[PDB]
C-alpha cells in the first residue's frame, strides 16, 4: 500500500531538523560549554532518552527489512489485519521525540528563558514521553498505544498469565535495554536527596560519598534494577514449562538467565567489598572473571544454536548455515555473527582499561560508549530471530 | 501521477533545515552581530538571491494551483506532454538554494574560517549558482535546465526570434525583477571599484563622505540597468505587430511599455541634478509624478480588461467577473482586485515616507521591504492571466 505524501513530507522534515539540531548542539558542547562544570549528570539522565530513540529508528529499519523480505510478522505477532502501523509512522515517532530530546538537551546548555530553574527540562521531557502513551483521549494513534499499554501489563506481572510470542519479544528487548530502567533509579536520587531544590543549582562541582551514592552499588537499589529483566524472563521460562511440560528448552533457559543472577550478584559483592577495602576483594574478584565467561559462553551458544538457528547439521551450500535462507546476501549473515561474537565481549575491552591508567572519572566515560552498541546488537539479533521464528512456524 | 516518496522526503528535509536555518540566522542577527561596519552592502548583494529562492517557491505554488484548478498549461507552454516538473521539484530545488544562501549568509556573519577573511563566501555562491545553470553534465534535471538557457537566449535577443507565449511570457516575468538585475551591477562595481581587496573583513565604518560611488546614478548606468526588461518587452511587441500588421492589442502595448523609459529617465535626471543645485530639480519632480500616475494607471485599466478580461460588459450572475470562471470562490477574485489596486499603488507610500521623513537610509529600507511584494503580486497575477489564456486558446 502507497503511503501518504504527508507521512513522508513529516518524517523529512523532523529528519532534517533532527540533524541541524544535533550539529548546534555539538558546535555548543564543544565551544560554549566550560570545562570546570561537571557534565556527568546530564548524559547520564540523557541516555534513556537518546537510547529510546535510537531503539526506535533500529525497530523501523527492522520492521522495513521483515516486510521486504517476505515474513509473514503480522501472524507471527498476532496483530490485527492493519499492521498497526508502516516503517513511516516509527520514524515520524522517533523523530518528534528526538526533536523534542534536541531542544531540551539544548535549553540544558544555553538557558534561553530566563530565570527557569535548570533542573525542570528533563522533568518535562520525560513527563511528556509518558503522558504521550497513557494519553485517555483517542487520538495519536488511539490503537496501537493501546496494544502497546495492555502487552506492558501482560509482560510486567509474568506468572499469573499465559505464554505468548509478543511477550517473550518485549521480554527479550528489556535486557538489552535495560539502561532505561538503571538510569531512572539514578534520577529519583538525584531530584530527591542530591539536588539543590531549595536553591537553583544543577550542576554541584563538588563530589562525595552521598553525592552519588546511587552510581555506585550499595544496597540492592542498583543490583536488583540489574536483574529485573532476567527475573521476568526467568519466570515466564518456568510458567511455559509448567504449562507445556517440556524439559530441555525451558530448563535450559533457567540456567540461561541464572548465570546473570550469578554474575551480577558477585560484581555487586566484589564493589561491597573495596567500598572499604576488605582483604576478600582480591578473592570475589577471581569469580567475577570466571562467572562472567560462563554466562558469555551460555549466551553465545544459544545464540547461534537455537536463537538464530544456524550450524545446522543438515546444512547445505552455505557452510555453517541452514539449508533456507531468506536473505540475498550471505555476507550479511557472516558478518552479522561475526559481529554478534566480538559485541557479545564488550567487557574485556572495559576490565583491559580499567587495570591502568587512573584518569580522574574515568569510570562512566567506558560505559558511556559501550552502552549504545547493546542496541546495535539487539537490532541485528531481531532480524535472525524473527525470521528463524516464521521459518518454524511456516514447517509445522 | 503520484510522484516518488523519495521527491517528497527531500522536500520535507529541505524544508525542515531552511527552517531552522532561518530561525537562527535571526537569532544570531538580533544577538551576535556588533554594528560598527554599515551592514547594507550585504543585503545588497543577498537580496537577489533571496528574491530567487522566494520566486522559485512562487513559482511552484502556482503550478501546484494550475494543475490542481485544471488549468491545461502544458499544451498552451509548449511543453513535452509526457514529461513535466512537478511542483515538488521545484520545492527542492529552492530549497537547496535557501540552504546555500542561508549557509553563506551565516558563515559571513561568523567569519569561522581565518584565513579566507569574509569575500569568498558571495562570490562562490553565486559562481554555485552559474555553475549549476550552465552544467554540461547530463545530471540535476539536464531537460529543464537547458530549455530555460535556450529560452533565455531567445528572449534576450528580442527583435529578430519569433515570439512565442513562453518568450514574451519570462519577459513579463523579468519586468518585475529589476531588483536582481540592480543587485547583481552593485555587487559588480563595489568589487571593481571602491572595495579594498588586499584587507581582512573590511570592519571599517563607511560613514566618511567619499563612500557613494556605486550608490547614485552619476554617469549613467543604474537607469539603463534597471529599463533594459523595458526595452525588451517593448521591442518584442513591436516586432509582433509588424508581424501581425495590425495594432489593437499591440500599439496600446507598447505604449504602456515605452511610459517606463520616461519615468525611469525623469527618475534618475532628478538625483543627478539634485547635487548640482538646479532650482528647477522640482519641476522634473512634478513631471517625475506626473509621468508615474500614467504608468501606474496605464498598466491597472490592462490588468483589469484585457489581462484578466474583467469589467466585462456581459457578466450576468457574477458581478464584476467574467461569464465563465473556473475558480470556485469569488471572495479569491475581490481580494486579487483589490490588491492589485493596492501592490501597483504602493509607490505612494514610499515616495512619503522618502520626502516627510529624516531618518538616515530611509528610501533604501522602504525598497526592501517592498520588494518581496511585486514578486508576490506578479505570483498572483499569473494564475488569472493563465486562466485567460487557457479560455482563449479555447474559444480560438
Amino acid at each position: 500500500q502507497p503511503a501518504p505524501a504527508w507521512t513522508t513530507f513529516r518524517v523529512g522534515l523532523f529528519c532534517g531538523i533532527f540533524i541541524v539540531l544535533n550539529i548546534t548542539l555539538v558546535l555548543a558542547a564543544v565551544f560554549k560549554l566550560e570545562t570546570d562544570r561537571s557534565i556527568w549528570p546530564l548524559i547520564r539522565i540523557y541516555r534513556g532518552g537518546f537510547l529510546l530513540i535510537e531503539f526506535l529508528f533500529l525497530l523501523g529499519i527492522n520492521t522495513y527489512g521483515w516486510r521486504q523480505a517476505g515474513v509473514n510478522h503480522v501472524l507471527i505477532f498476532e496483530l490485527n489485519p492493519r499492521s498497526n502501523l508502516s516503517h513511516q509512522h516509527l520514524f515520524e515517532i522517533a523523530g518528534f521525540l528526538g526533536i523534542l530530546w534536541c531542544l531540551s538537551l539544548l535549553a540544558c546548555f544555553f538557558a534561553p528563558i530566563s530565570v527557569i530553574p535548570t533542573y525542570v527540562y528533563p522533568l518535562a521531557l520525560y513527563g511528556f514521553m509518558v503522558f504521550f502513551l497513557i494519553n485517555p483521549t483517542k487520538t495519536f494513534y488511539y490503537k496501537s498505544r493501546f496494544w502497546l499499554l495492555k502487552l506492558l501489563f501482560r509482560v510486567f506481572t509474568a506468572p499469573f498469565h499465559k505464554v505468548g510470542f509478543a511477550d517473550f519479544w518485549l521480554a527479550d528487548q528489556l535486557n538489552s535495554l535495560s539502561v532505561i530502567l538503571m538510569d531512572l533509579e539514578y534520577m529519583i536520587c538525584f531530584y530527591s536527596l542530591e539536588l539543590k531544590w531549595d536553591e537553583s543549582k544543577g550542576l554541584l562541582p563538588n563530589n562525595s560519598e552521598e553525592s552519588g551514592i546511587c552510581h555506585k552499588y550499595t544496597y540492592g537499589v542498583r543490583a536488583i534494577v540489574q536483574c529485573i529483566p532476567a527475573w521476568l524472563r526467568f519466570i515466564q521460562c518456568l510458567r511455559r514449562y509448567r504449562d507445556t511440560k517440556r524439559a530441555f528448552p525451558h530448563l535450559v533457559n533457567a540456567g540461561k538467565y541464572s548465570t546473570t543472577f550469578f554474575m551480577v550478584t558477585f560484581a555487586a559483592l566484589y564493589s561491597t567489598h573495596k567500598e572499604r577495602g576488605h582483604s576478600d576483594t582480591m578473592v570475589f574478584f577471581y569469580l567475577w572473571i570466571v562467572f562472567y565467561i560462563i554466562s558469555s559462553c551460555y549466551t553465545l551458544i544459544w545464540d547461534l544454536k537455537m536463537d538464530w538457528g544456524l550450524f545446522d547439521k543438515n546444512a547445505g551450500e552455505n557452510t555453517f548455515l541452514r539449508e533456507e535462507i531468506v536473505y540475498p546476501q550471505k555476507a550479511y549473515y557472516y558478518c552479522a555473527i561475526i559481529e554478534d561474537v566480538i559485541l557479545r565481549f564488550a567487557w574485556t575491552i572495559q576490565i583491559s582499561i580499567t587495570s591502568t591508567t587512573l584518569l580522574p572519572h574515568s569510570g562512566d566515560i567506558i560505559a558511556t560508549v559501550f552502552a549504545p552498541l547493546e542496541v546495535f546488537r539487539r537490532f541485528v539479533w531481531n532480524f535472525f530471530r524473527l525470521e528463524n521464528e516464521h521459518l518454524n512456524n511456516c514447517g509445522e
